[PDB]
């Protein structure tokens, strides 16, 4: 049960001082997964965007602290449900190796409360993907029910056989806002990828 | 408390098949062919991609067990190379999505093994089980179980519909997909069941 290295796996970079303050730029170590061009290259608050947010004691968004450290990673899409998807992506250095089971865990948060007097009730759905090259090997497409104000752990597993056509391609992770619901924002934290024999 | 949503030919029993490991190459009655990359032709043969039903009984070269339910399984076989697209079965149901309800979808997924005379059936394409309302995938199991040649495992997809869901009163739907992400590129499905449950 060795760990596979992921950059900024808990969105802890950058440091944020004030509770509930946030950035609006792609977190360092991740890129913006943008297959439908929903997220513009330059962002401000109230644009479709992603970034990190500080979920500290006293937070108005949850009934608990961050799953890990201070920060969560978030994705907010302004477009109406059905316009497409967006999220975060990271290609890893680890490659797909035969006779190995991979375990990917990430916590997913449905923030509640109010932003600028706008209700954050509701949820867009999520998908967590494990990749080799650009093939999605296994994914959790929105299986967990997650109430306003709480986080849950999504798990995705996959076993690579010596037959696998994608052996030796680089592993990837995607964390996606599905935009199938409003309020259309969600949080992610504490990305873990563990590898093991069979 | 927990009700069944009726599904046509939910265990692929129609039509009846008499001989061991025999199969049809036509879309199973009650089901549609889900064909977003045109991988499956309208008229099918041995030499092409196809789907249909197959009998799994004593004698079977494909499984270390008998069919999960009744006599038959439903199968999808794709002849194109890995990465070419996906195909599968789809069924639009009578029922529509209701608020404050929890849906559970279960299906047995089969990895047939065996060797048909120099052609090995070892290996597996990958599968996806989808629950739909309208044209929207609410929840899906994308290839999360590991299934050895010759065995079946049960996939479960669950979804809770809240009052604010944009998709209420849309017709529920099911898709069973061959991902074409490995060879040998066939897999089987059985015993499809969908239940509803006050949240
Ligand atoms: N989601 C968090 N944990 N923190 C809030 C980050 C702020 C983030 N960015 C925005 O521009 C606003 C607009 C409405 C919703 N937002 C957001 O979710
Ligand atoms: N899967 C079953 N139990 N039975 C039917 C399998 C038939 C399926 N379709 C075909 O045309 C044959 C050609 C060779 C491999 N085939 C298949 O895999
Ligand atoms: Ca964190
Ligand atoms: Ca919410
Ligand atoms: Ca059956
Ligand atoms: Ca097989």
């Amino acid at each position: 049960v060795v760990s596979i290295p992921i950059n900024n796996a808990g969105f802890e970079d950058p440091f944020i001082e004030v509770v509930d303050d946030y950035t609006v730029d792609t977190p360092p170590g991740w890129t913006t997964y943008n297959p439908n061009n929903l997220v513009p290259e330059k962002r401000t608050t109230w644009t479709s965007n992603n970034g990190v947010g500080y979920v500290g004691p006293g937070t108005q968004f949850y009934n608990q602290l961050a799953p890990e450290g201070r920060n969560i990673g978030y994705i907010y899409l302004a477009q109406k449900p059905g316009s497409g998807v967006a999220g975060f992506e990271q290609i890893l250095d680890a490659t797909l190796e035969p006779d190995t089971k991979y375990t990917l865990k990430v916590d997913v948060g449905n923030f509640g409360g109010e932003f600028q007097k706008i209700s954050l009730a509701g949820f867009p759905g999520y998908r967590v993907e494990l990749l080799a090259g650009d093939t999605v090997l296994a994914a959790d497409h929105n299986n967990l029910y997650i109430k306003d104000g709480e986080f849950k752990t999504s798990t995705v597993t996959f076993t690579a056989t010596p037959d696998n056509p994608y052996l030796d391609q680089k592993l990837g992770i995607r964390l996606i806002n599905l935009l199938q619901g409003t309020f259309s924002g969600l949080d992610f934290d504490n990305v873990r990828l563990t590898v093991e024999p069979a």
